[PDB]
DNA sequence: AGATACTCCGGAGTATCT
DNA sequence: TAGATACTCCGGAGTATC
């Protein structure tokens, strides 16, 4: 419904300064309304930061899971899909930072066990890169290395781009592409070919 | 120049990392150093003068590892590779003081702010981007006379210093790590990133 | 409509002027209008956006009462005496709004600040440096055609201002007041300013 | 010592003046001395000591340099003149000190002794404002001064004397005649309003 | 002598609530 | 939804100390 929107604006807000100097009449703010909406629809603030971890993570699995059954190396398909991942990256970076928001933060019962739920959508979407490498490795289109770390450090790696890119705001597809495309290539090939 | 001034800065980096700035209290910090909140509040008047003495004190204890090695023997990569192993070496040693120098800058024009503070504190965000700068300045002449692939410098120091920073959201503590034993894991891990994945 | 918010601004420039900033708390000025710390702020971010407000109206009611007498007949002297009068006048009826416009440029370096609040006050400081700058454009006109003595136009500038705003000292306000008398009371108060004592 | 004292109610007044009262706190003060709060409590009992220390310094001080001048010889205009511009140059040098005469009186917790002293000390300040009163009387009388409300133009005088402190800020290394050059073209428009007779 | 801390407590700011 | 209730926690004056 309408409640789109305040994500979009939450998302960011929960982004720019984290979760706690985000105050909650700040978004009521950044959606210029009655900030009874936010609670007739949410049940708390964090609420907020649940659905847009919620309407988040699932987000990214529609982009880059359906590069998993693109046929290839793995080499050839791991980064035909962390290149969505960081395409995804760049379009809908709000909700990007508020799937890793949870590591400088009593609760609800049913509003806790909610978080333990995408906290593992997150883990078996990551786990989901753990496999290709796994094959990757043992393929060899991938440099001889340990098979578990290299998950660490690509999601590592991948998500990291928040840290440097701000924001187009019009960047089209071409260009969101092309520097999600050399920014894996970086990764993937390193840097220093002899 | 910290007697005990260094265990409080000790002590409040590590609550910073685990619980937030928002959520750690003085008098939190003042159990954690087995005294109540006013010794720390007669070493520092502000709680943001805190963080800013660990964010000063955290990025003086990297460029005196990594700054070295900018004039080290070999090819552009070979001191690269260097300068990125000491930089997450101390990264793993003092994860505490690394997780406040690079998340730290929502504060910029978001937070009440004496001056004082406020101009010293973007004092750092510059400091830190000449950090970046002698990064930058070798991926150049990693190139210049080649040891490195022909990529733009820019996007290939600016994804660099992101990964080199990026060890925190996985990386455990080895209680009892050696000098080496993170020099065996941070050389690991620099190599991954500058060799990448992928044979010829 | 924003009329409540009106309220609060008129309770706050009050305690102001008479306890401080620092001693005014959000509580008190809750009591003056008779609500909780909960309105005062459901209309502001903060204590020192009251705190702009207040500012912001006081320098937008003088500069529309004293403005309209630059642009007037007479000479410079007959000008800056038509000014200097409706200055006073706006001082004598409303000085829980002069008062922190007059006070309050501490705040620069050494309190915390939000950057769009220290920004937002550095506005509203050059809204008073041009509102008395026509006082300083005036008096050369005064000075060098005819009125006014030939004297150093910065120091009488930053005099004439300083003793026209240090009527807040000696100035209290008679419960109901009427502007009939403010009007004599600071054409009195003005006519020792630029007439002096003497010859 | 003696000199210890001077300088951290000389740091304190000009804090109090730049910061006002309510916010320098007693760290500030000990920082402009270079120096530990438990050196300024062994000095003073409160705080607010510390204010009316220099408040009672700050009277007797501008006191010791203008009463020379109402019995000076001359007519009132001539040492009304003469005792006002002595009191601005003090004000020119000793503005930290002259500003905290007017900053105060029931509002925060105020120990009977200070509020018993406090309001002995605007005492003579209000004996300070009648030499003044005095003098424009004596000058309205005679006719060195125009004939207007003396109650009210010794009010608008010395309030006019001491709004000075609005635009000076401070010199540190102003010679004295340059300082009573500067307080007598202040007095000269003060006294001689602006606006000729032709 | 007077430097180090302790301790008491106001008072701004917040989330949430009927 | 407005304005309200209850509450966290920073900072400051003041005192107690080996």
């Amino acid at each position: 419904d309408v409640k789109g929107r305040i994500l979009d604006a939450a998302a960011d807000a929960f982004m720019l300064r984290g979760f706690a100097n985000t105050t909650i009449d700040d978004i009521a703010d950044d959606v210029g309304a009655t900030k009874g909406l936010i609670y007739y629809h949410f049940r708390s603030k964090f609420d907020i930061f649940l659905a847009v971890y919620e309407d988040g993570m699932r987000r990214v699995r529609e982009r880059v899971e359906p590069y998993v059954g693109a046929p290839g190396t793995g080499r050839q398909r791991l980064v035909a899909m962390s290149v969505a991942h960081v395409e995804n990256l760049m379009i809908d970076l709000g909700y990007h930072h508020v799937v890793h928001q949870g590591v400088r933060d009593a609760l609800k019962v049913r509003q806790r066990d909610a978080l333990a739920a995408l906290n593992e959508l997150r883990r078996d979407y990551e786990r989901m890169f753990h496999h290709v490498i796994t094959e990757g490795i043992a393929d060899g289109s991938l440099r001889n290395v340990d098979d578990a770390l290299a998950t660490r450090t690509l999601l590592s790696n991948l998500n990291a781009v928040d840290v440097w890119y701000r924001k187009i705001e019009g960047q089209t597809e071409k260009e969101v592409h092309d520097l999600a495309s050399q920014v894996v290539d970086l990764l993937i090939g390193g840097i220093g070919a002899t």
